[PDB]
DNA sequence: GGGGGAAGGATTT
DNA sequence: CACGAAATCCTTCCCCC
């Protein structure tokens, strides 16, 4: 079993990189701009030159402001990405057709056929590389081992424009020498919860009885970790598929009136039905993120599909529904569209 | 007891 | 201060064999 993990180096910056090679070599800085004041809003991402200072996805633009004044912030263009990126999806179909798109830039390809080992595999990493590097002009990181999960940890090892193989002999010191955090899936929640249980590295989980585990973490996870601890994990590479649209937009201020929200809810509507483009769906859920950036939703399943007008009507009730109860302002506000016919 | 759908949340990338 | 989008998993509630 031999997977290859292709992950698009600092992405979005890049690709405003390639659109306008005068970039190249300056910090470059990404944003998303909610227009409540000036400069208000967040970090979509930044390249190396600007996240060797500290300037990274999540922070506000105002703290980056304040680190780099002299640094180039663009306003984020999720379209034009989203074209580049699956473009590159398609030269990598010409290398597998068992082919996984886990977002819009990572991607796990099974070529435990095209190969046999590892040297026919790392040989196969820099024909890949170079052959993007080449078509689309976009650096890379590559990372090769016998699942995802260490195909994965591979690149985020070698990352940027790198390649690595984490082959067997080196998994076993990994389950062993690894940080626990530091797996994917384990985020910093289930990062702390794992102190509490002594859990420091992946090994750790075989030292504790299931049911203690499975109390503190869920069964799901649980089996996880314990299966890459035990060195027997195996998901398989599948074609994933769209499960529910959406879109959540900013308010200029936070409110609690319906008809000072409603404009928001529906240009939120309104974009996602033009994403759907023909798929129809029967559940729709408006979500809003209170005042205090704690997330709430409400919604509902239809027996039928649901035409623009009843979206409309829909959402209208089950916003009043979130206003009925939390009685906090709302900040965030938008919608999704899942079960699709 | 346990299937199976719903809904409201939690957590991760 | 602190945007966005989508997946999966969890706990709870419910109708009913
Ligand atoms: N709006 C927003 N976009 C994000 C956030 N995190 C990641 N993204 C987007 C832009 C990133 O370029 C893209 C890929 O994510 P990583 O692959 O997580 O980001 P990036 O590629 O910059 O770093 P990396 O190549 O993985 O070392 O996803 C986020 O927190 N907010
Ligand atoms: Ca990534
Ligand atoms: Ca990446
Ligand atoms: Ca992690």
């Amino acid at each position: 079993m031999i997977v290859l993990f292709v992950d698009f180096d600092y992405f979005y910056a890049q690709v405003e990189e390639v659109l306008n090679p005068s970039l190249k070599g300056k910090p470059v800085v990404v944003c998303v701009f909610s227009g409540r004041f000036e400069d208000s809003g967040a970090v979509a991402t930044a390249n190396y030159e600007a996240r060797k200072f500290g300037v990274k996805a999540g922070i506000p633009i105002v703290e980056a402001k304040k680190i780099l004044p002299n640094a180039v912030y663009l306003p984020m263009r999720k379209e034009v990405y989203q074209q580049v990126s699956s473009r590159i999806m398609n030269l990598l179909r010409e290398y597998s057709e068992k082919i996984e798109i886990a977002s819009i830039d990572e991607a796990y390809l099974d070529i435990s056929d095209k190969v046999r080992d590892y040297r026919e595999a790392y040989n196969l990493g820099l024909e890949i590389k170079n052959k993007i590097l080449e078509k689309e002009k976009i650096t890379v990181t590559v990372g090769i081992s016998k699942n995802k999960v260490f195909a994965k940890i591979a690149a985020d090892m070698a990352k940027p424009n790198g390649i690595k193989v984490i082959d067997d002999e080196e998994v076993k010191r990994l389950i062993r020498e690894l940080d626990i955090a530091d797996v994917p899936g384990i985020g910093n929640i289930t990062a702390e919860k794992l102190k509490k249980l002594g859990i420091n590295k992946l090994v750790d989980t075989l030292s504790i009885e299931f049911d203690k585990l499975k109390g503190m973490i869920g069964e799901a996870k649980a089996k996880y970790l314990i299966s890459l601890a035990r060195d027997e994990y195996n998901e398989p590479i599948r074609t994933r598929v769209r499960k529910s649209i959406g879109r959540i937009v900013t308010m200029k201020r936070n409110s609690r009136n319906l008809e000072e929200i409603k404009p928001y809810l529906f240009r939120a509507i309104e974009e996602s039905y033009y994403k759907l483009d023909k798929r129809i769906p029967k559940a729709i859920h408006v979500v809003a993120v209170t005042e205090d950036l704690d997330i709430v939703s409400r919604g509902r399943t239809f027996p039928h599909g649901i035409s623009k007008e009843t979206a409309y009507s829909e959402s209208v009730k089950l916003l009043q529904k979130i206003l009925e109860e939390d009685e906090r302002k709302i900040r965030r506000i938008g919608v999704r569209f899942s079960k699709f016919i």
